[PDB]
């Protein structure tokens, strides 16, 4: 069945190589793509090869690459290998691009995901020369049907001078209808519109991205796979974390501080957040609803078991095997899923209005419950802040989840001082590790420290943390948030110097 | 007569007697925001009784939850009496600050727009007492607030017992200036759409609502608000304002702002005063305020017509300005709206209106993470206040500061901030008396080049550049380069020696 149902537009079909020639050195390129889903594939590859050739002849050839969130090997991977990206935003998980960023070869800024469209419209990234968007289909009236994510695609189509569409036959035609694309002003010039979403399952828009056909400079027929890593099957550590959190939710419900169906759930990036969902799929909370950034394997499992009724997100982040299950059963799942623009899924006003429960992973927290989501030793990027700030600050309850140690016990995930802060104390109420759960509500920073050290820290590190805190209480400049600045970052330096935070 | 409900007159009683309603261990929610509209006589009486108990070996402390900062009669008196075991969300009293920094009062500085919601969630415990200052009580038992709204409606809803102070010092014509909504802003989810699409829009009514059966005492008072002295702009503040106004002018000439700018949020003090004086004289028109506070300079622009409306939760005026507004309250009442702080500080509304946020800071690191609160990482100044509410939600987030503190002995730009309140993602523009750093579109290393070159003081720039250069060469990763062995060392140098500037009797890499 012809994917390009608008006859006139079929005359714009051309090779990926010729299409990549539309992209010039210095160009700002906005693309589809969010958590390994729905990014363009063939045009980036052809661009990457031409970049390598140009570099060899001594011609500069780099672009600024602005996305929804993370992409995949065919985009971030290929372009990073070609050394073809001078600036990248807002979120990356590709290892080659991460290495470019941590070597200082690609400039990176990890914006709050819900803010990226608004900053793009403001002009922070410069003028958009190109929008490169992957599509399932092009309707008879010229609407662009997105694929496995929505992300920022509508904004990039609005802003870009020229548009390139990759129509990917690999993507399931039955995705058509799953998306909700709103006509209103969420991220445009102030004053913005009221966004009328008052329930997580409410559709307010239409199934297609809109674009003036005169801006479409090329359409490329493609055939290639989305690719994501699988999730870790929940091990004893993740299962322990899920157990503590489910017990916690149970107590909240019994104290009537949550409804029996809880509140709309946001589940973050990563293996731990995913294991919580596996716990919920057989849990005592029925008729759950998701209002999230992404739908991971665990959430799809909850939809399968019936524990969750509907899930809202901007994207799928499915393992290879989960992605294949939803495609065989898109009829069952299409009615249970709404894919929204990321400036709507990650809207702080909507998140607060709905009363979302935020569950997110973390690199580390300090004893006062400030959280690092991003920068190992303070300087080495992992992935990026993503939507964790959008949700942590706006949520009804902000929960952070992590193994109490990393790197086989050589790093403590609870430290005297975080080497970088993404989420301040005010934005984190509940911490869970395999050691236990710290409920920080109502507590001052020294009271937070008592709870975090005693409930969450690993036994190998808890005495060292207690020693730091007790001596800080005695000798610190002020006693509101006691620190010893001579040793606050010393565990991190010890890791850099010796490969472990444990003293000899 | 200020109490126009006859039945409620029977609940009038002396401050001392009313204070006896407040028991050891009680959670007390009070009016009060930026030194305005807090209760005065009952806290004074309570403090006396607290001290008397303590002298006899009897415990007597409360948990004190407010709108924001109060004044000497409340935070001051109770701190002197050592009568507060927990305080939230925001304090500026010196005595209370000392209790907090000694560990004698537990403190948590919540985002101001979130406090009502967390109170309803139960995070502070069950409220035993609401103690609220009023201008008047209407015929149907409505409570007219005074010079701030703050969290008073939420505290009235939650408290077991209510005490009202009716203050004849407060102008009767304040009645009508407030907008109090009965909609669900901070209650149980799902909350209501807050339908504000203009800074001058009213959604509620003029009074706080409370079941009269919960009113245990009404106290007649006559006492002044804090009314801190006017902070006359010095040359540093005037330079900062000059760079900022030049930036606004350029944004307008590039069509990235309207000639009327966008709704403005500013703080209080030296620099904010200079900015407001600059706006009064600048090439802009039809300005609008959507802020936490009304300050002296705003009255000036509302009078001239330069500003069309100002929205806030409170007044923060000098004695001169307080006198000007009371002599002309009928005029200014038509130009000002005072809202609940969970509405003035609503992130959804701030974003929707596209506010420009202008906030102070203790320090920023070279990558443009910002400390608003904790000197050396451990000593509380005031609190985060509404700065997070506004910085994260704003159309443009601007931080303004002298480039040095303590007579040059501290750099306000440091290798690493000792505490973070506002992450890089929440700060786009920095202004000091040295210049303006526009960070839009930049990675952290690019932010550092701009902050060091534009904002740092000449006495500290070579040291900052030296840290940055060596971190670029040696850091674990190069995305946000640091040297962890010395990242906090300027702070420790200050703790140990009283200055961040080194001595030439030892090696320092920038010296060579
Ligand atoms: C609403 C949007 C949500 N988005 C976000 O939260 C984005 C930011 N968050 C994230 O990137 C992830 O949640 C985190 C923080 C990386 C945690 O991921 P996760 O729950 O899968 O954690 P997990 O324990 O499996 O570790 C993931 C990686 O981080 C590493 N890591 C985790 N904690 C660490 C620590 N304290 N020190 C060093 N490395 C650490 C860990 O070693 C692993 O890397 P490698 O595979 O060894 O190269
Ligand atoms: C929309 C809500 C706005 N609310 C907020 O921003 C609340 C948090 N902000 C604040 O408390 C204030 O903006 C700040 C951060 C204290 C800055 O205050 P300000 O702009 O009036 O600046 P100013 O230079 O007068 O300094 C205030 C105090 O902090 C001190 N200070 C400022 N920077 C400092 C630094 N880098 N190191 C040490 N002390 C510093 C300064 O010495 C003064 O202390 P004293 O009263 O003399 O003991």
């Amino acid at each position: 069945t012809e994917r390009i149902r608008n006859v006139a537009l079929r005359s714009k079909v051309c090779p990926a190589e010729t299409a990549s020639e539309l992209i010039k050195h210095g160009d700002v390129v906005g693309t589809s793509g969010f958590t390994g889903a729905g990014y363009p594939k063939e045009v980036p590859k052809a661009l990457a090869q031409r970049m390598e050739a140009a570099h060899d002849r001594g011609e500069k050839y780099q672009i600024s690459l602005i996305t929804g969130a993370s992409t995949g090997p065919q985009l971030d991977g290929e372009l990073a290998k070609a050394n073809g990206v001078y600036f990248r935003s807002p979120f990356n998980t590709d290892a080659t691009m991460r290495n470019r960023i941590n070597a200082g070869e690609t400039e990176y800024f990890d914006n709050h995901l819900g803010q990226v469209a608004g900053r793009a419209v403001q002009g922070n990234y410069g003028k958009f020369n190109i929008a490169l968007v992957e599509a399932t289909a092009i309707t008879e009236d010229g609407g662009i049907v997105p694929t496995s994510s929505v992300g920022n695609s509508q904004t990039f189509l609005n802003l870009a001078e020229k548009v390139i569409i990759e129509v990917n036959e690999w993507q399931n035609p039955m995705l058509e209808g799953i998306h909700d694309i709103w006509d209103g002003n969420v991220s445009g010039v102030p004053t913005r519109d009221i966004v009328p979403i008052v329930r997580a399952d409410q559709r307010v828009g239409g199934p297609v991205l809109r674009v003036n056909p005169d801006k479409i400079a090329a359409i490329v027929r493609t055939n290639d796979r989305d690719r994501n890593a699988p999730f870790a099957a929940p091990d004893e550590t993740a299962k322990a974390i899920a157990g503590y959190l489910l017990d916690f939710f149970g107590h909240e419900v019994k104290q009537n501080r949550l409804p029996p169906s809880l509140l709309p759930l946001q589940s973050g990036v990563g293996n731990v957040a995913n294991a919580v969902l596996e716990g919920l799929k057989e849990g005592p909370f029925e008729n759950l609803v998701g209002y999230s950034e992404v739908i991971q394997d665990g959430m799809l499992a909850m939809l399968d078991s019936g524990r969750m009724r509907i899930a809202s997100a901007s994207s799928f982040s499915l393992s290879p095997e989960a992605a294949e299950e939803i495609n065989n059963r898109m009829d069952f799942f299409r009615s249970k899923i709404i894919l929204r623009q990321q400036d709507v899924s990650n809207s702080p006003g909507i998140i607060r209005r709905l009363g979302c429960i935020a569950m997110n992973g973390m690199i580390e927290a300090d004893i006062y419950g400030n959280v690092n989501s991003t920068r190992v030793m303070g300087s080495k990027m992992m992935n990026g802040i993503g939507g964790s700030g959008d949700f942590a600050r706006s949520s009804y309850l902000s929960i952070f989840l992590s193994p109490s140690t990393a790197k086989g016990g050589k790093i403590s995930a609870i430290v005297p001082m975080a080497a970088h802060v993404d989420h301040i104390m005010q934005d984190a109420q509940i911490f869970v590790t395999e050691q236990g759960l710290a409920d920080l509500r109502g507590l001052s920073p020294v009271q937070r420290a008592r709870e975090i050290i005693s409930k969450c820290a690993h036994p190998d590190y808890r005495p060292m943390l207690q020693d730091y805190f007790d001596r800080a209480l005695k000798n610190s400049f002020g006693k509101h948030t006691p620190h010893l600045l001579t040793e606050a970052l010393s565990w991190h330096q010890r890791f850099i110097d010796t490969g472990t935070m444990l003293p000899s």
